[PDB]
């Protein structure tokens, strides 16, 4: 099924809506009530994962998916709704079921962060079997 | 605020904190495991740091997350209690770094570091508006 090529750059573009602020991450949080209306770090983490997931999708076999096992990034500029965040993900290596990525993001105005992200390829159903032993 | 001081909060994972709920906009997430998302785990960690700093902030001040470096090494289905601890590791300028860790009552699910910068809300909000289309 042809594997992924190291050093290949992939881009994921995302126009930030109003509902990806700090407060929308945890509406349960009174303590976030005053947070500026900017793209939340937690949502940026999810966007970077999302970028890597799209890239690996055609390469995964039937029944397969992945989980994020590590993330190590800066978040050095804030983004209001309306700007487009472009994520660039580049494959650093694959060693077994472990894929390592470098990732970075730009909102068309500033670079907003960069660093690394690691994922693990899993068989979706047999993973749920392991999880359910916890539920 | 002092280095080495700690705050811990607990959070029963609901169904709506799973991966696919972080981004309902994503078809590529539709078949994701029904487990607590990394983005939400990070958010719960930030939340711990935010609460712990609050009593030490001047009125009109707040903070932003400027760095996050964590592992997420075990998955948590809805219904388990995630306990998060945040320990102040250092302060310099308007930046505080925390050591953060999380466990779900069964496994340690992740840990690492998180940095935040203290901001004057009004000043910062003005800046944001000038970056807005």
């Amino acid at each position: 099924k042809d594997g992924m090529r190291v050093g290949e750059r992939f881009t994921h573009d995302f126009v930030v809506p109003p509902h990806k602020t700090v407060r929308h991450l945890y509406p349960e949080s009174p303590e976030f009530a005053e947070a500026p209306e900017v793209f939340a770090t937690g949502f940026m983490v999810g966007l970077m994962e999302w970028a890597c997931v799209r890239a690996m999708a055609p390469y995964l076999e039937p029944g397969e998916g992945s989980l994020g096992t590590a993330i190590c990034v800066t978040h050095t500029a804030a983004t209001p709704p309306g700007l487009t965040v472009t994520v660039t993900a580049e494959l650093r290596s694959v060693e077994g079921r472990r894929l390592s990525w470098r990732v970075s993001a730009h909102d068309g105005v500033d670079e907003i962060g960069s660093g690394t992200h690691e994922r693990a390829v899993i068989h979706l159903e047999k993973f749920n079997a392991k999880v359910r032993q916890k539920t």
